[PDB]
């Protein structure tokens, strides 16, 4: 099950949802129980996973990955909400582009082993679920990478609503690979 163009759908169980700016080399695959992968190059935008839809704010989610990226590429739990629409993002690793460069800090917050920074972005009029659209982006940063383990969404939702950052109604909740203008490798593997 190989993708050829942006897809959603659920696979062994797992929602998996694939967006592509269409551009660079891409192969994203489907593969047994909660696992893909997806080996890239070029000058693609992209971001893929496998997870749940909706995504809930007590999601206690395991994983493992193969990740080798070169260039701007995040390994992290990746979702959205709505009413707020909120685009969020819990990085667990990255390549050579620190997503919160630039971007508003909101504090931290402590756990499963790992501390991360909060950040807070905003996107004017770009792609989003409900179509073009202005909306923040949420950002939890681990300040040490790694590429497997165990995320407790509810502690970063909490360090998120605390400091005054809004959360919608859950939509999809993904662990998903990204990449802008970069190439690499990944097999990541939900649950
Ligand atoms: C830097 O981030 C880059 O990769 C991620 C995307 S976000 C992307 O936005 C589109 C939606 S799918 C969308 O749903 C609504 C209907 S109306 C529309 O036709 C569909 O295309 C994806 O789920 C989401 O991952 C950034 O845009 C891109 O810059």
């Amino acid at each position: 099950q190989t993708l050829t163009s942006s897809a959603t759908g659920t696979h062994n169980g797992y929602y998996y949802s694939f967006w592509t700016d269409g551009q660079g080399n891409i192969r994203f695959n489907l593969e047994s129980g909660g696992q893909y992968s997806v080996t890239w190059s070029g000058n693609g935008n992209w971001v893929g996973g496998k997870g749940w839809n909706p995504g809930t704010d007590n999601r206690v989610i395991n994983y493992t990955a193969d990740y080798r990226p070169n260039g701007n590429s995040y390994l992290a739990v990746y979702g959205w909400t709505r009413n707020p629409l909120i685009e969020y993002y819990v990085v667990e690793s990255f390549g050579t582009y620190d997503p919160s460069t630039g971007a508003t800090r909101m504090g931290s917050v402590t756990t499963d082993g790992g501390t991360y920074n909060i950040y807070r972005t905003q996107r004017v009029n770009a792609p989003s679920i409900e179509g073009t659209k202005t909306f923040y982006q949420y950002w939890s940063v681990r300040t040490s990478k790694r590429t497997g383990g165990t995320v407790t969404m509810a502690n970063h939702f909490n360090a998120w609503r605390q400091a005054g950052l809004q959360l919608g109604s859950h939509d999809y909740q993904i662990v998903a690979t990204e990449g802008y203008y970069s190439s690499g490798s990944a097999t990541v593997n939900v649950g």
